[PDB]
């Protein structure tokens, strides 16, 4: 059978070119010095599971913060993790007017997910 659960966490964005990524708040703002700019710096770690050919890619999501030894997320210290629940353009195509059905599949081709570092979840 199956559970469901209602999260929410801190709205952001990422941009991804080819080792260099961006962090865009809900406003906007610049929060690439919390997670980082490449992979050598609050999330390096998600830098190394992209497939193959994704170079360029635009992924909307919400950060969240999990403990690893419950291996739950913490929404009452932990470790930093981004639950990405779409993506908007990506290895050049801009896709916003695929459905958003399309989007979340299409996510599924972008990454492969770390669990407690960068899930993936679904915004319904």
């Amino acid at each position: 059978f199956y559970i469901e659960t209602k999260l929410d966490g801190e709205r952001m964005q990422m941009h991804k070119d080819g080792d260099v990524y961006k962090y865009f708040s809900r406003n906007g703002y610049n929060y690439t010095d919390q997670f980082g700019a490449s992979p050598t710096e609050l999330t390096p770690f998600i830098h190394n599971a992209f497939k193959a050919d994704i170079q360029i890619c635009i992924l909307d999501g919400e950060m969240m913060a999990y403990n690893p030894n419950t291996q739950t997320f913490m929404q009452k210290d932990l470790q930093t993790c981004y639950c990405v629940f779409d993506v908007l353009m990506v290895n050049n195509k801009k896709l916003g007017h695929e459905t958003l059905r399309k989007r979340y599949e299409i996510l599924s081709s972008i990454f492969t997910p770390i669990p407690g570092r960068i899930e993936i979840v679904q915004k319904t």
